[PDB]
């Protein structure tokens, strides 16, 4: 952000600010289950207040509601209440993003006012698709650029989307938080010569997305694991391996062949697992079962863990590793009965970093992970991006970055 403005050097005394912020906390049972990327946003938001911003409206996407209203599934509502509490000051949550009583809401509030606006991919013009037309992602942009007089972006975990909040934002002023800044540099330092060998542990369930990550990331690891939803589609492509209704994705499958061919010309050893926990449904309370990739999974079934051979097999690269990305479980980590071979690598990773592994855990549910088993303090840097903490590893410049303001 050397070349960008940055909220240090934002005047905001008597100025309403609006500011982008991942607030895409993890639910269950409808609760947040880690207020990390809550609680990350927090020193941005009190520097606005204890400089004299006049308001700070916040606002943020959860999960993905591909452009409806989902009030009942995805509200910001619940992330207003564990504001109040982290902040220590009162929050005033409305149930729309834009426009005409979202702006007068905004529009001359008392000193001090931070509100949070609803989830922003309740409208389509966020991302803009999920058909979105051009005139109505325009007039969205404007309806968000009128609720502050200068824009902060803090998002680092969104950094990474191009969508109407995080790029499309017309104020004179557009900065980048204390968050964005910190974790943009504590990348930009461990990226710039890793220590070797250096190892990426891509697991989680955004499968269509994250494949697409693996071809430039092949440029700058020694090793890669590939576990957690993202090893289906690889199984089923290179050893025919029956999958069952675990996650697979088509496009991705394409590239699997090309994606191997490159790891063996870049001479990075790819683990996949080798066995798996099976569930009869994608439920808490599934019935489980055992399968290897000689076995296939079942009919109906899907796999959910990885087993104690891929364990094992994982164990041995991070034991060789001098550096450590990992985002994303290796299984549903937050459903007990499918959370051991996460547990399993997260014992590892922290083994690593006790005797000098640079060890990088980032994501909104892989950072619950470190939460969960109470490691954020053993590994060397747990982010609050995931996704665009990869795409920092393969090279790029973040979109939400890109349109900040220059200096
Ligand atoms: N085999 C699997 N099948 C389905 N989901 C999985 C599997 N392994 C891991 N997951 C899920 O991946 C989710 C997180 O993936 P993702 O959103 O990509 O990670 P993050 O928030 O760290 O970037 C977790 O909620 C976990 O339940
Ligand atoms: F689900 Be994200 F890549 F933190
Ligand atoms: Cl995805
Ligand atoms: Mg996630």
């Amino acid at each position: 952000l050397s070349n960008k403005l940055t909220l240090d050097k934002l005047d905001v005394k008597g100025k309403r600010v609006v500011m982008r912020v991942d607030f895409n906390v993890p639910m269950k049972n409808n609760q947040i289950t880690n207020n990390q990327r809550i609680k990350a946003a927090v020193p941005s938001i009190k520097f606005c207040l204890d400089n004299g911003a006049k308001s700070v409206v916040l606002m943020s996407h959860l999960g993905r509601p591909d452009g409806v209203p989902m009030p009942d599934k995805y509200s910001l509502e619940p992330v207003a209440v564990e504001l109040k509490s982290l902040l220590g000051k009162d929050v005033l949550f409305l149930k729309d993003c834009v426009g005409p009583e979202v702006e007068k809401a905004c529009a001359n509030p008392a000193a001090g006012s931070v509100i949070l606006l609803e989830n922003l991919r309740f409208h389509v013009e966020e991302e803009g698709k999920a058909k979105a037309e051009p005139a109505k992602i325009e007039a969205f942009r404007a309806s968000l650029s009128k609720l502050g007089d200068v824009y902060v972006n803090d998002a680092f975990g969104t950094a990474h989307r191009a969508h109407s909040s995080m790029v499309g934002v017309n104020l004179p002023q557009k900065a980048g938080g204390f968050l964005m800044k910190k974790e943009l540099n504590y990348f930009a330092k461990a990226l710039e010569s890793p220590e070797r060998p250096f190892l990426a542990i891509l697991g989680g369930a955004k499968v269509a997305d994250k494949i697409q990550l693996i071809n430039n990331m092949l440029d700058k690891v020694n090793e890669m694991i590939i576990g957690g939803g993202m090893a289906f589609t690889f199984l089923k492509v290179l050893n025919n391996m029956e999958i069952g209704t675990s996650l697979f994705d088509e496009e991705g499958a394409k590239i699997v062949k090309d994606l191997m061919s490159k790891a063996e010309k870049n001479g990075v050893k790819i683990t996949l697992p080798v066995d798996f926990v099976t569930a009869d449904k994608f439920d808490e309370n599934a019935k489980t079962g055992q399968a290897t990739v000689a076995s296939g999974i079942p009919a109906g079934w899907m796999g959910l863990d990885c087993g104690p051979e891929s364990s094992k097999k994982y164990a041995e690269a991070v034991t060789r590793a001098k550096q450590i990305v990992w985002n994303g479980p290796v299984g549903v980590f937050e459903w007990e009965a499918f959370a051991r071979g996460t547990k399993a690598l997260m014992d590892e990773v922290v083994k690593a970093t006790s005797r000098g592994c640079i060890t990088i855990i980032g994501g909104g549910d892989t950072a619950t992970c470190c939460a969960k088993w109470n490691t954020e303090d053993k590994v060397s840097h747990v982010s609050t991006g995931g996704g665009a903490s990869l795409e920092l590893l393969e090279g790029k410049v973040l979109p939400g970055v890109d349109a900040l303001s220059n200096i």
